[PDB]
């Protein structure tokens, strides 16, 4: 009975076209999931097609009863961290962790000089936590979150270097054996077993403790999707596999999904999205990236706004300088623009005011207030249109969801605007958002503790001379 | 951890583990004392600690039904909340937020009931805009230090929080709110008023049939449980028939002020200089040792004498670190939730706000530091836990928190759970086995004065009193 009640009608009009550009009914989210499973498909075929569609090499589901000491390594570009996981063998686990940040000049440095400190962070882990050793050497699951490709899980050539990274002799290479050399060298009892993308971890951390999670989903800054297939719909990986890979055999894909519709024919660009593409690194790559991630929201937000006060419409009498700068507003923006409780909304008041110098009405900020509400509710449609595709594709008529990311986390009502976005698609006739037969769920730390039990994984396989890749690898 | 701590400055960290540290022995002394103050405060005497009766005579059962507001009044804010409840430990909520203007807390008493008033008309015409055939039941949680006679009454002793409105200390705020909605037309009556704690207590106790206590451990700090009747020696011969001995009685403590006679809680000189150079020396002494308010302040002495006795920051300006109240609880907290091998995070901490660049010995240093302040506060706040259920014979218990502390001060649940282990040297081996053990509260504030507010009606609709005969 209230909402939009005080906002004059040269406003009204301007929201409701908004409302048209930025609402994805729920014809428009199928009509989406079927292309994407199209390109799920596509990507998983010997063509190829701009879905990724990775397989990861984990041809297991974990049972839950696996027990053990395993590690994990996870790299990033600012920091790693060192994990020990100790398997309880009943979907449980204990953890113990440590985290490095990494010295200014490992960015530009040598291959030698960053993998012999992620050595010496790993031998003061190691000595700390196993003062006496070990009666094996420990199995390690290194996420190295950097394009790598790789014919078997113990094996990662580096694509390229991203987040500035520019390390001569490593494009191109295997990282595995680098890493492996310096561990050695130090005398640490640790075997990299397996090469991963976080994702991957997501799915397999969550599968161990949580039977029925049937993805793990990234929403943050990136996004990111991965599930079991089964080595029998894997078109490109005919009269690759070795003996016992056979057809049943469960087959874990990272499906680096941000990439989908890079040929813009599905998702539902606006103006605004235009010029973002347009505007960014990479243009016309990223779609469904772009369209997704919690990265953009606030400049999609910007740009809106800009549109309306040049046109007249809002902060006349202001200084709008600081709102002219691309990326001034980042995801805190519509996160607590969404999360302000006021009636006269006074966190958005103070947000405008402290960080752009512009001050408000009451009515602006009911603009402003509707259109984070509108990209927020955007983003979680389109990026359940993922999981639906997912889901769909494997016959999963049920799934817990296991799902991560700064946007899942902690972007207000996030979680209630995907389960009803799920909800929409399906058509359920359902109460409460616990019953929902497909529903996210908290992910488990996929970077580490799913590394670890990877690693686990792939240690049990190793030792029984089971293969995990391309026969001849 | 510690190898690459010299052995001068290791003497000084072992210095300051022995004047933080609270031994189990030292925690079940406290609590003896605890206890003793608890039964001074319920006695004819009286005593330092207050122990408020709440009125509320009753436990919810959770088959309670229909619609009930709320208003919370905040320094800053106040929050009008509609409650449903729906007969089965359940409810449905939805809240508007107000800001308060600038001029309420030093303007007239009209001026703030009649805007209060005015946000609860807003409400109402949004959410009953046909209006309602009778009127609505409202719970008003009114923390700020006040005495009650019944339910529907609130004698402010004090104003807190920088209020300086002159005309209600000393008087019954409840029909000054009152007066305003009846000049508004707003079919409200203020059928009770509670402490935040007390709300915390009954909301908590309405959908968790174990709550035997409500605790808040934040800014301030405060306790509520429910005694019984004739364990109350001041409301001896003041008591209608209906309000039996062997009744309930919710009771909110405002035990902050508990041992400001400075016979127990083991202060140290920073604690001494931290009363001293506050607002109100001699007061909320349990307060001063348990709120997050002062966690900080502590750090901040205790490195502003290594300074001075020449053991850290040797070339670095501290100037920033001289004023006091610079360092407020995210300081021990970002400290203690560094996960940083070379601590990182507090690098960053001490460069950016206090301009202080540290080594990494100095940085483990302040890491053992604001654990130990961290870990002693836990101890302290449970000791009145354990005073409450040992006064009661309450042998296992949820423990209903609610408070910045509580539910942000990293590993304080942990903390908790730990101190109250070692009080009691429980046989168990999993902290979610623990007896009695703290638990996330519901919206004390909000739904726990509509609850009470729902329990208060029912009451009268029914004719049994709600507060001492006259």
């Amino acid at each position: 009975k209230g909402s939009m009640a005080d906002v004059p009608a040269n406003l009204m009009e301007q929201i409701h076209g908004l409302e048209t550009l930025f609402t994805v009914s729920s014809e428009k989210m199928r009509s989406i999931v079927k292309h994407f499973i199209s390109e799920l498909d596509k990507g998983l075929s010997k063509k190829g097609g701009n879905i990724p569609m990775i397989p990861g090499w984990v041809v297991e589901y974990p049972t839950g009863k696996e027990t053990g000491d395993f590690l994990a390594l996870d790299l990033g570009g600012t920091n790693l961290r060192v994990v020990l996981v100790k398997l309880g063998g009943n979907h449980d686990f204990d953890t113990t962790q440590n985290k490095y940040r990494l010295p200014d000049h490992l960015r530009t440095g040598t291959s030698e000089q960053l993998w012999s400190f992620i050595a010496k962070c790993l031998k003061e882990f190691v000595d700390e936590w196993y003062p006496d050793g070990v009666s094996e050497p420990l199995p390690l699951g290194f996420t190295f979150s950097y394009p790598a490709s790789q014919k078997k899980i113990n094996s990662g050539v580096l694509q390229r270097w991203t987040k500035g990274f520019d390390i001569e002799g490593v494009e191109g290479h295997d990282v595995v054996p680098m890493l492996q050399e310096q561990i050695e060298k130090l005398n640490i009892p640790i075997n990299v077993v397996a090469l991963i993308n976080d994702t991957t971890g997501t799915l397999v951390a969550s599968l161990y403790t949580d039977p029925q999670t049937k993805m793990g989903i990234i929403i943050g800054t990136g996004v990111n999707g991965a599930y079991y297939d089964v080595v029998s719909g894997i078109e490109k990986l005919e009269g690759l596999l070795p003996e016992d890979i056979g057809p049943d055999s469960p087959m874990a894909i990272n499906c680096e999904y941000g990439s989908f519709d890079n040929e813009h024919l599905v998702l539902p660009r606006t103006k605004y999205d235009v010029i973002i593409d347009e505007e960014s690194p990479r243009p016309g790559q990223q779609a469904f990236e772009k369209m997704t991630s919690g990265y953009y929201l606030g400049e999609i937000m910007r740009l809106v706004l800009l549109d309306l006060y040049d046109s007249g419409f809002i902060f006349k009498d202001q200084d709008i300088s600081k709102l002219k700068e691309a990326y001034v507003m980042d995801t805190s923006y519509p996160s607590k623009i969404e999360d302000d409780p006021f009636e006269n909304l006074e966190d958005t008041d103070d947000l405008f005011k402290t960080n752009l110098n512009i001050e408000t009405t009451v009515v602006e900020r009911k603009l402003i207030r509707k259109l984070a509400e509108l990209v927020g509710t955007r983003a979680a449609r389109l990026t359940v249109c993922g999981v639906s595709a997912i889901c769909d594709k494997r016959g999963y008529k049920t799934a817990h969801i296991a799902a991560d990311g700064s946007v899942f986390n902690r972007y207000p009502g996030y979680k209630e605007k995907a389960a009803q976005a799920l909800k929409d698609i399906y058509n359920w006739d359902v109460e409460k958002m616990e019953d929902h037969p497909i529903q996210l769920v908290a992910a488990e730390d996929g970077s580490g503790v799913g590394a670890a039990i990877i690693a686990c994984l792939t240690q049990k396989r190793l030792a029984a001379g089971k293969s995990v890749g391309i026969k001849g690898e």
